């Protein structure tokens, strides 16, 4: 379970908001994304460290993946408001958003 699993959490998430049925398992996935969003701080594509860059600039990483984890969750804020198409959108937008910003950082 390497960094590819990282991206199974991730993906059975646009899995489920995509499939959620109801609002209801829309907030479900997104409070997964939450843990698997900050988890890809530590574990994502490019795993930020390569080797030893400075070590505290590491949580200024967060600073980035804190801009799109933070419209994330205000899908699961949306979703509270009754946003089933609009919540899943926004989750086409997380889906390209690594892809645009070329595969994350990798």
């Amino acid at each position: 379970a390497d960094l590819e699993d990282n991206w199974e959490t991730l993906n059975d998430n646009l899995k489920v908001i995509e499939k959620a049925d109801n609002a209801a398992q829309v907030k479900d996935a997104l409070t997964k994304m939450r843990a698997a969003a900050l988890d890809a701080q530590k574990a994502t594509p490019p795993k930020l460290e390569d080797k030893s860059p400075d070590s505290p600039e590491m949580k200024d990483f967060r600073h980035g993946f804190d801009i799109l984890v933070g419209q994330i969750d205000d899908a699961l804020k949306l979703a509270n408001e009754g946003k089933v198409k609009e919540a899943q959108a926004a989750a086409e937008q997380l889906k390209t958003t690594i892809r645009a910003y070329n595969q994350k950082y990798g």
